[PDB]
């Protein structure tokens, strides 16, 4: 026929005719995921009301705005009444999709947004939400998964740094699991949590990971080569500090350090002379810098650690 292709909100395309029937009308013919829908309309700019009928006798129908301005999808059970999902979109983008339970309630409502934020949220058979999931503007969320008895089971927080927290909880909704992610990629992870806030730990750096533990005061990380063993204590605050022992009685060869807060680093000595700089940078890496053989003076420049290897070597 003459007929015109006019783009709709919600990435759909209608068909008007360019004549007007004997009565003063235009058809209208559109494929909304790859279902014919149809319609008659008293206006000539693809607005009006199109309808089908899908195999399984679910029935559907578009409204479009005078304006084109918004679209309205509705599919219902066979009786036409009884609603089984809608789409209403936007020109700007911004659309609201409902799926309905056999109640006639919400089981999911996602909307996504101009400036591409969204929240999409799930709800059980209580009516209660199960899921919730929302993202921001800024691409930062936050991801909520509940139970059935209605208690947190997953969450994460994610920040527009990239920063983030997951964690995960057991079948009582008691934590058993948390993540923490840092801007830069490094992680700590805390695993094997008990009632009484211990647990496991470990600090994914960029090349190597540190093992430990945590306790209701803080988390120590530890590398031990023979009798020296180090330990980087990370505060509540998030405040380190670290600390050296050597077991070694042998005064010629016996470690000992002091840490410098101010400076975030430990210095080295072995039999009164400075050996080497640990230093433990707020860019979550540690550089290793020796001395000269008087103790005097660094030498050379600082080398960052990219193995866990290199701090055992440090500590021998």
């Amino acid at each position: 026929k003459n007929s015109v292709s006019v783009d709709l909100p919600g990435s759909m395309k209608v068909l008007v005719s360019k004549s007007s029937n004997a009565d003063g009308k235009y058809d209208l013919i559109a494929t909304v995921d790859a279902l014919e829908l149809s319609g008659t309309s008293d206006k000539n700019n693809g607005s009006g009301v199109l309808e089908g009928v899908k195999a399984d006798a679910s029935k559907v129908k578009l409204t479009i705005s005078d304006d084109l301005g918004q679209t309205t999808l509705e599919v219902f059970k066979s009786d036409g009444s009884t609603l089984v999902s809608k789409k209403v979109t936007s020109k700007d983008k911004s659309s609201t999709y409902e799926l309905f339970n056999e109640k006639g309630e919400l089981s999911l409502k996602y909307i996504t947004r101009a400036d591409k934020s969204s929240t999409y949220e799930l709800f059980n058979e209580k009516g209660e939400l199960s899921l919730k999931y929302i993202t921001r503007a800024d691409k930062s969320s936050t991801y909520e998964l509940f139970n059935e008895k209605g208690e947190l089971s997953e969450k994460k927080i994610t920040r527009a740094d990239k920063s983030s927290t997951y964690e995960l909880f057991n079948e009582k909704g008691e934590l058993s699991l948390k993540y923490i992610t840092r801007a830069d990629g490094t992680r700590l992870e805390y695993t094997g949590i008990k009632s009484d806030g211990s647990g496991k730990a470990k600090e994914v750096l960029k090349g190597y990971v540190l093992e430990g533990t945590l306790t209701a005061e803080k988390t120590t990380l530890v590398v031990k080569e023979g009798t020296v063993t180090l330990s980087k204590n990370i505060s509540k605050s998030g405040e380190v500090s670290v600390e050296l022992n050597d077991t070694d009685s042998s005064a010629a060869t016996k470690k000992t350090a002091a840490w410098n807060s101010g400076t975030s680093t430990l210095t080295i000595t072995v039999n009164s002379k400075k050996t080497k700089d640990l230093v433990f940078t707020s860019s979550n890496t540690i550089t290793v810098q020796q001395y000269d053989s008087n103790g005097t003076s660094l030498e050379g420049s600082a080398v960052e650690i990219t193995k866990l290897d290199e701090i055992k070597n440090a500590l021998k």
